[PDB]
């Protein structure tokens, strides 16, 4: 049933590299984000992900939080990675 593992498998590291294949790889479609940060491929910087005290083994999403900065523009995104479905969400 699950195309992935539970949130409380996944390292932050492996968090952060999932995220950042997806969003580079969407970024190439968002016509909005490009023309803001002026560029396909923006620099990446990492913010703490925070995770519960509770319920550990029952979190279904990972909140990554990162700013992108290119050329043109900076701009904070808060990337929900749903660990055992394989995809990412953006706020
Ligand atoms: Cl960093
Ligand atoms: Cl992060
Ligand atoms: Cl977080
Ligand atoms: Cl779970
Ligand atoms: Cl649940
Ligand atoms: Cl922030
Ligand atoms: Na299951
Ligand atoms: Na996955
Ligand atoms: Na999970
Ligand atoms: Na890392
Ligand atoms: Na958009
Ligand atoms: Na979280
Ligand atoms: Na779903």
């Amino acid at each position: 049933e699950d195309k992935g593992p539970a949130c409380y498998q996944v390292s932050d590291e492996q968090a952060r590299t999932f995220v950042k294949n997806d969003y580079l790889q969407r970024m190439k479609r968002w016509d909005n984000d490009v023309q803001l940060l002026g560029t396909e491929i923006p620099k990446i910087t990492w913010e703490k992900i925070e995770r519960s005290l509770t319920d550990v083994e029952d979190e279904k999403t990972l909140l990554v939080p990162f700013k992108a900065e290119g050329p043109d523009g900076k701009r904070m995104y808060y990337g929900m990675y749903h660990c055992e479905e394989g995809y990412v969400e953006y706020a």
